[PDB]
């Protein structure tokens, strides 16, 4: 459905009313991506009337004069607080993101120990291979448990045979499909234990949905730089919520200066993947910490871990396969088995899992609506004779599989 | 000037008002940097009510439906013709900006060929420095010619001593600073006739600010798949004027497939260098092609050539040193030794020069007012006995150089 350009009103308008019914109706049913649909922004879109760009470091002025620093350095100041790290221990900028908040604290790494040995679960996103492939770096495919986490046994198993070498992790708060926390406790206890000192591995935390969240509990491994981590990134357009993707990477101070150079021209330095940068980004990042606060946050996390709860419980009493892991508001599920239904609800699939990710837009009166339609249509798909639900298993463990053999066991 | 944020209206909308003053006036006496500042699109704006992603190819819908490829296709497709590709021969997307596109193209060119020597000239951009430093490729930094241009002689000489590797190129479409365009023509040539045939080389062209402007002119040096080019990059937040950076970057289809992989989890294809995507921004363009279409262009254009020959014309009457490149609306100029004057007007400086960047938001009542300030204030710097003006004749040629030497030359 691509919209042709034609040489020179009403048709163009028309197209503008039409779109945003589309875009409505596409909000309402979203339940698959960590995107976060509850937009409150309103007074800030005056400022589309300018070009906002944070061109060069945040933190030293480009002579390019219609940026948003102001706003980009209070979000940063307030990450570095929230991950624990001083002022002048850190360096950080709001990202593109996810994926350039990866591409940048793998670079990072890879630049502290060029020779070093990058490591990884299965589960990482593919942001993070695409990162070693385009930095020409060893990846090393650590394996995963059940439930999406690094196994830190295969993980022990994979150090050992590479002791030479330093070692370059990538750690995933929150896997994409599974909603798995790597153990950042442990993965520094194994790597401690297999004879590497903080001098001989850099951990990047890849955060894009969960890193923002898991601040807000007082629960599981927590991200601090007073651990030897050597960056965390995180999505904006995930949990905060913002029109655009955007993100934040912070990262040591003392990792910056191999990256950074100056740059006559924007009286500046380029520490970043990127040059021109968003510069409305951090003012509607700034705009929404300032609203809401950390307990405004800690709510909105707090429900949709309750939400998460409420839709896999319902999906259990079902018969359907469900898993919720502990630090996680990623349900995954036996995936639907029409296709449109998956699109009808955006859901995002692999294998023999979907899953829904409970954003601060998704309700319970949404849970709902979408779990009446699921069971309704569930009906049609597995009667006798045909074939009978599939083992999920091996994807989620059997204790959560409600297929023909593993229902009977619980 | 960084904004403490505090845990909890009216010090909010306060902050908005103000700043919305600073980027009315910043925006006022902008000059140095290549971004359209006349903006027009207000009724845009209700978009930013959505979290509009276009995750993924551009050509495969992802199952994220807030999305906006309807857009971004088109403009993409508007691209393909203005450069010469027919549909079934590229790929491309829209970027977060031209070193974005700088990355992917070069990217690209590393994947043709993997053992391939890169080549660019001493005034190509940081961003495709940055980029083989990233991606771990030989950097061959070609010399110059006074005014910019890549020199094909020592592009010639350096070649030849690399005669058994194939030649990844980048071409400089505007370099930054002085506003040359490479003469692609005689690069191709100069490969032709040193026994490198289509199948040795990959050309990408940077033109962030001029590939855009260059094929509204019946002038220079064609950009055209029709000679052999791999790929062409372009900023939207340049000449056509966006909120916030974006770009486009075009490729040979052929050439995408080495990038391109299945990801199951967006039903979709990672052939990017993000993952996430500005779904706002093929929009905006998407407006302003329609709004103006080629003639609307080719209009603004010839104005901005017109009114940079004016700037010039008028700095050479007050004697200041001064270049303008044949295809080009950057003005070089004598780097003003006030650097709060520099600060005032936004202004790129390197070493004795500094450059105006002559965009459709710059006006000649603009321009005046700059040259009433910038020749006042001239008269106090250079009075006996101070040491009188520098020489730029080693940067733009004695042609262009007014210092007490070179004023008499002409
Ligand atoms: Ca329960
Ligand atoms: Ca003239
Ligand atoms: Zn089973
Ligand atoms: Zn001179």
């Amino acid at each position: 459905t691509s919209l042709t350009i034609t040489e020179p009103e009403a048709f163009m308008a028309g197209v503008l009313v039409r779109y945003r019914k589309t875009l409505i109706e596409k909000t309402k049913y979203h339940l698959g991506y960590p995107f976060n649909l509850d937009l409150d922004y309103g007074p800030l879109a005056e400022l589309q009337h300018f070009a906002i760009n944070n061109l060069g470091d945040p933190f030293i002025e480009s002579n390019y004069g219609v940026h948003s620093r102001q706003f980009e350095v209070g979000v940063l100041d307030w990450f570095a607080r929230l991950w624990e790290i001083e002022q002048k221990e850190y360096w950080g900028y709001i990202t593109n993101g996810g994926t350039e908040g990866n591409l940048h604290g793998i670079l990072i790494g890879r630049e502290v120990f060029p020779d070093g040995i990058f490591y990884t679960s299965r589960e990482s996103h593919y942001s993070i291979f695409k990162a070693a492939r385009m930095y020409r770096m060893e990846c090393v495919k650590v394996g995963t448990l059940i439930n999406g986490e690094i196994d830190c046994a295969d993980f022990k198993a994979k150090l050992l045979s590479n002791k030479d070498k330093p070692a370059i992790i990538n750690l995933n708060i929150g896997t994409t499909v599974k909603g798995a926390v790597d153990d950042i406790d442990l993965v520094i206890q194994t790597l401690e234990e297999c004879g590497f000192s903080h001098d001989r591995f850099y951990i990047h935390c890849d955060g894009a949905l969960f890193g923002f969240m898991m601040p807000f509990l007082n629960r599981g491994p927590k991200i601090t730089f007073k651990k030897p981590i050597g960056s965390v990134s995180v999505s904006g357009h995930k949990f905060m919520g913002c029109p655009t993707p955007c993100g934040v990477q912070i990262t040591r101070l003392e990792h910056i200066n191999a990256l950074s150079r100056n740059v006559e021209y924007l009286a500046s330095r380029d520490a970043t993947i990127t040059g021109s940068r968003n510069g409305h980004s951090p003012i509607i990042l700034w705009y929404a910490l300032n609203r809401k606060g950390f307990k405004g946050f800690q709510k909105e996390v707090q429900k949709c871990l309750r939400n998460a709860h409420y839709l896999k419980d319902r999906l259990r009493e079902a018969g359907i396969s469900a898993m919720l892991n502990e630090l996680s508001s990623t349900v995954v599920f036996e995936r639907p088995l029409d296709e449109e239904f998956v699109r009808r609800w955006q859901l995002a699939c692999e294998g023999n899992m979907a899953h829904v990710i409970v954003m601060p837009n998704v309700t319970i009166e949404k849970l709902d609506e979408f779990l009446n339609e699921l069971v309704q249509k569930r009906a049609n798909w597995y009667n006798d004779g045909k074939a009978g639900p599939p083992c999920l298993a091996p994807d989620i463990g059997s204790e959560n599989c409600d297929c023909d053999l593993h229902k009977l066991e619980h």
